[PDB]
């Protein structure tokens, strides 16, 4: 439903109270929240840009995107704007009344606490105004960040569809995927940041008259310090991007490792390489490490700096005022309250919007050089005779079919043929118009379409891919779903043939794909049909039985051009032009051709245990955490032994404890390796974690998918490593400035302490209430993301297909449901997160109001007394809300370890041969595939396995090894099976697969990862082997880098390579799996004639589906159900099984 909204309701936010109670309760659900408003949809915010942009791109020569994007939402965003600049100056203004609160505790005169309290009650009433000014102007910001955000996806979806082919050669589909990404989150957020450019200037201009002169540039000198921290802090910055800019090579270095070790895991279990490949990472961790240690430790600068600052900057400015003696008590006070101000707007606030608008503005610019590019003109179709006409038509792709002509009389078949890769599908592109001809003259008329040899099929069900735009027509149904052939496809969906497919279609066969590739095609009405290769992955007898009856089926009358290498066909047709490399043989008949061509005739006929086991996994990290805590304990006392208690020392001593941001806050000295500590326990995880992923059963791994292994082990603990020491020193800082700052103001004045008590239990028992629906209101954000991701890459896919039939407003439309979808689901975030941000202000505005209220209305005897805790009370919000804040980001973060946690958690496990009871399965207690198997293999016997053809040998294969649940009992030539374990076991095998594993390294380290093995025997070693010639053609000896993957290495040197791996392994028996498949007689010869002596006296395994291909193979072994038998020679198993 829409919602509707009253005028506190909509101040306050009433609605979220339903949905948090709602989320409270019960597990939410995608189709429980509520609809979008109906300014905001796609249809809406996609119609006034357009029509913005098409007047802006008539009218200027130049036509400035920015200019009619800032036309339609300026106003808006102004009527937004003021309401901060009304609160931000009452931030400055607050502190004069503070003056006078203090001003009335001296002995001048016996004014009452009427003159107290009427303007306290107003100082209190100045933060309920402001809290009500500013949280719905921040709201407003964010909502039009929306309406920028909506439309300009929406929009950019159109040009997108409105392409031309020249640029889709070039490969920008990363670069638009990517532009896509990352724009989102800078985007819409940051608006609000952007509109403190004006505000800070005005503030600070403010804030210079607020601070009276004294005979001295007290503001200026006071500034002109902190502009240098300023530039300092811009200066840790610039630096902190070359250690960010350097790292990054080493991180692309060290992924590639793993990304190759998690594919290939069964080669290291099988070679068995666990310490190998352990220091080899950790080697390129340890370097990375140190790196990023200095990219830590300048941000700890750059954070304490803004913490340290608040003594210095106000210290220095003050001391001047001594210069002609200026002594006073309620002064200095409000001066740090005005300071304060001062420093937030000028260190931290104003760089952001310096920060947002350069961010933005160029993310802007971005889009807007994509945007202006090269459209797709849709050609007409409308002129009379309807005749396929050409003349002299030639083109180049970025002569490429030159003597280009034939004319078709509605009704005749059109017979293309050539050599694949010559322009034969370039052709119907010039035909469907989209790649446009150098020269000549095209004039085809009729509505066209279009059948590709890619196949297309998009997301839902084949229903909606068979119907595809025009209506439903039973009759003529039953004669396409006939002609095509998918009623037997259907009817094994016995119930109704509405399967949600998705992108490709992995479920349904290539075959079938074509056939509803070639239903959509034939479905629709249309003069001209283009077939390019339709008949392509399917089987030739039932290809034939369909083509040769839908040819004569529907082919009424039909124009049909068709591009093929079938004589038949090409004998049935009408007439035909067969090309070469843009150069035609002829023009005319199959009986012309006979003629012409006689010889080419002739030729083809959050856990909160897990806080406590991320915490105590390090030594260190207990001892300076107390070692910061006994400090901090050991300081707030030093207050309060102060506070017990010329003259410059004694009343300018106030300060220092006055300005808690400087006394309670650590540093270089007592803070410093907190951050140390933090960095250790990643590197310390990591190697666990790491050691963890192997070392663990085959059946757990590989049912978990490789890129959730690759993702989690890359990008996250990045992020743990990077992110989350920062954001704990951050909440660490931050809560002991509060709980610090609230116990000195409860130890002077003891009735706050009672008033403290709900004010704390509101903070966590509100937080608990409000995280139960954020995170999983976040948690459907990230799922929401993917629908349009998926959709907009399918989208792209078949672009001539909606091209050629021009259905682009049904996925405009269908791409709008995925907009509101994800803006339905989003837009709540704002307004619940504004309700905790307009509470969490209203709990402290309470404890305020009474800290002030007890203060002024009891007997305070001192004059600081009252000045100390109002001047602490009144500036610590802004660290109450940093702290509230942060913790939600260190909580969001911190889900992730438990991820690595579950990583960790998981498990770890003479030349004759006698095999028992062997009983083996995929899963723990799964499919039976082996079965109480019993045989026995000869010492110094050439073996060749034979059996159920497609039934698997790779799996009998991954049961020697064992790399899956495996029972029974099998021996070496009366060796034992518990007795050696699972990874020395391995050491008599040697294994040469299809897959071949490649080290991104040198020569040396692939033939020997433990570097146990001298060069002599590894140089005689390849001499016999016979490596000897293609490792001497690379420079050096062994030391060249296999750099992307393994290139200049081909199959048989990887044979070779995988070889001598095994030779020098002195392995007793080996397995060969398809050699003669992958490779070529020359190196089947080149690896066979050396392979024989190199085993003369070993056991060998080889097995093949060619019989002829083991005559070699002296003993035989046949496979079959619940039964193995050693067969003797061919005379045994050749006439058995056959006859």
């Amino acid at each position: 439903p829409l919602e509707k909204a009253s005028v506190v309701s909509k101040l306050f936010f009433s609605w979220t109270r339903p949905i948090l109670r709602k989320g409270y309760r019960q597990r939410l659900e995608l189709s429980d929240i509520y609809q979008i408003p109906s300014v905001d949809s796609a249809d809406n915010l996609s119609e006034k840009l357009e029509r913005e942009w098409d007047r802006e791109l008539a009218s200027k020569k130049n036509p400035k995107l920015i200019n009619a994007l800032r036309r339609c939402f300026f106003w808006r965003f102004m009527f937004y704007g003021i309401f901060l600049y009304l609160g931000e100056v009452t931030k400055a203004v607050q502190p004069l009344l503070l003056g006078r609160i203090i001003a009335s505790y001296d002995p001048d005169n016996k004014e009452e606490r009427s003159i107290a309290i009427y303007l306290g009650i107003g100082l209190c009433l100045l933060f309920i105004v402001r809290t009500l000014l500013l949280h719905p102007a921040i709201f407003g910001l964010h909502h039009i960040g929306m309406q920028m955000r909506i439309a300009m996806f929406s929009l950019i979806y159109k040009k997108t569809l409105k392409l031309s082919s020249r640029v889709l050669d070039k490969i920008s589909i990363g670069q638009l995927v990517s532009l896509l990404s990352n724009n989102l989150n800078k985007f819409d957020e940051g608006l609000a940041l952007a509109h403190f450019v004006w505000i800070a200037p005005l503030q600070v201009a403010l804030l210079m008259g607020l601070i009276w002169e004294l005979l001295q540039a007290s503001a200026f000198c006071g500034l002109g310090f902190l502009i240098v921290l300023a530039l300092f802090q811009a200066g840790l910055g610039r630096m902190m991007m070359k250690y960010r800019d350097q790292r990054a090579g080493k991180i692309s270095e060290r992924l590639v490792i793993t990304s190759e070790m998690i594919e290939n895991i069964q080669s290291v279990k099988a070679y068995c390489w666990e310490e190998a490949m352990e220091k080899m990472i950790e080697n390129l961790r340890q370097t990375e490490l140190k790196l990023t240690r200095k990219a830590a430790y300048v941000r700890y600068f750059n954070s304490s700096a803004f913490f340290f600052s608040g003594f210095f900057v106000v210290f220095l400015s003050v001391l001047p005022y001594a210069l002609i003696k200026g002594i006073i008590l309620r002064k200095i006070f409000t001066t740090i309250s005005f300071c304060i101000v001062l420093r937030m707007a000028v260190t931290r606030q104003f760089p952001w919007a310096v920060q947002t608008w350069y961010d933005s503005l160029g993310a802007i610019n971005k889009i807007q050089d994509f945007l202006q590019k090269q459209e797709y003109k849709t050609l007409e179709y409308n002129l009379t005779t309807t005749e396929v006409v050409m003349e002299n038509v030639t083109a180049f792709w970025e002569p490429v079919l030159k003597d280009i002509n034939f004319k078709i009389e509605r009704g005749q078949l059109l017979a293309v043929a050539g050599s694949t890769g010559a322009g034969k599908t370039s052709l119907l592109m010039v035909i469907m118009g989209e790649l446009e001809p150098s020269e000549g003259k095209i004039k085809h008329s009729g509505r066209i379409s279009f059948c590709s040899q890619f196949s297309w099929i998009m997301p839902g069900t084949i229903k909606e891919n068979i119907i595809f735009g025009v209506s439903y027509d039973e009759y003529r149904y039953r004669s396409v779903i006939k002609a095509c052939q998918l009623e037997e496809d259907i009817s094994k969906f016995a119930e109704k043939d509405n399967i949600v497919l998705g992108e490709g279609g992995i479920t349904l066969s290539g075959g079938q794909r074509a056939r509803i590739s070639l239903a959509r095609a034939v479905y629709k009405d249309a003069d001209l049909y283009l077939l390019d290769s339709p008949f392509g992955y399917l089987d030739v007898l039932t290809e034939k039985e369909i083509f040769e009856s839908c040819v004569c089926k529907l082919m009424a009358n039909k124009t049909r051009i068709l591009v093929t290498s079938k004589m038949e066909h090409l004998k049935k047709a009408d007439k035909i032009l067969i090309l070469h490399e843009g150069s035609s043989y002829f023009y005319g008949t199959f009986s012309e051709l006979q003629n012409l061509q006689p010889d080419f005739s002739s030729k083809l006929m959050t856990t909160w245990n897990t806080y406590l086991r991320y915490i105590t996994v390090h030594k260190s990290l207990i001892f300076v955490l107390i070692w910061c805590l006994v400090i901090f304990l050991a300081e707030v006392a030093a207050s309060l032994v102060v506070l017990w208690l010329s003259t410059s020392s004694y009343y300018v001593f106030y300060i220092y404890v006055g300005v808690a941001d400087t006394l309670l806050a650590m540093g270089f000295f007592r803070g410093l390796p907190l951050v140390h500590t933090l960095i250790t326990v990643s590197k310390i995880l990591h190697h666990k974690m790491l050691h963890s992923v192997l070392q663990a059963p085959m059946s757990t791994l590989n049912t978990l998918k490789a890129g959730g292994i690759l993702n989690r082990f890359s990008k996250d603990i990045a992020i743990l490593d990077d992110l989350l020491p920062l954001t704990i020193f951050d909440f660490i800082q931050l809560l002991l400035i509060v709980i610090g700052a609230i116990a000195v103001v409860a130890v002077l004045q003891p009735y706050i302490f009672v008033a403290t008590v709900p004010v704390i239990v509101a903070f966590i028992m509100l937080r608990a209430y409000f995280l139960q629906t954020s995170q999983q209101l976040k948690q459907l954000e990230s799922e929401g993301r993917s629908p349009i991701f998926t959709h907009l890459v399918t989208s792209l896919k078949g672009l001539w297909t909606l091209r050629a039939f021009g259905r682009q407003p049904y996925f405009e439309t269908l791409f709008h449901k995925a907009l509101n979808l994800h803006t339905a689901n989003w837009f709540l975030y704002l307004s619940t997160l504004r309700w905790f941000q307009m509470r969490i202000e209203m709990i402290f505005v309470i404890f305020f109001i009474a800290v002030t209220f007890i203060s002024i209305l009891t007997t305070g005897e001192g004059e600081g007394r009252v000045g100390i805790i109002l001047t602490l009370a009144m500036n610590i919000m802004s660290t109450l809300q940093w702290a509230v804040n942060s913790s939600i980001d260190v909580d969001s973060l911190m889900r992730s370890v438990s991820r690595v946690f579950k990583f960790i958690d998981m498990p770890t496990e003479g030349g004759q041969m006698t095999v028992k009871d062997l009983t083996a399965k995929y899963t723990e207690g799964g499919n039976a595939i082996l079965e109480n198997i019993s045989f026995s293999i000869s010492p110094g016997q050439r073996v060749g396995l034979l059996g159920r053809t497609g039934s698997g040998k790779s799996t009998l294969l991954s049961a020697f090894l064992r790399l899956l649940n495996t029972e029974g009992e099998i021996q070496i030539d009366g060796v034992s099976w518990d007795s050696i374990t699972l990874q020395q076991w391995r050491k008599a095998f040697g294994v040469i697969p299809q897959k071949v594993f490649i080290f991104s390294g040198t020569f040396r380290k692939n033939l020997d990862p433990y570097e146990q093995w001298s060069d002599q025997e590894i140089w005689k070693v390849a001499d016999e082997v016979g490596l000897r010639s293609v490792i001497e053609q690379f420079p050096g000896k062994l030391d060249f880098v296999l750099v992307d993957g393994g290139c200049v290495l081909s199959h048989g040197h990887k044979q070779l390579m995988c070889l001598a791996r095994s030779v020098l392994s002195k392995a007793k028996i080996l397995l060969l799996d398809e050699p003669s498949a992958h490779l070529d007689p020359v190196t089947y010869q080149i690896i066979r004639r050396t392979l024989k002596q190199a085993f003369a006296d070993c056991t060998v395994i080889l097995c093949e589906h060619r019989i002829e291909a083991m005559l070699e193979c002296q003993q035989f072994l046949v496979i079959e159900e619940n039964k193995v038998r050693q067969y003797d020679s061919i005379q045994k198993l050749l006439n058995e099984r056959s006859l």
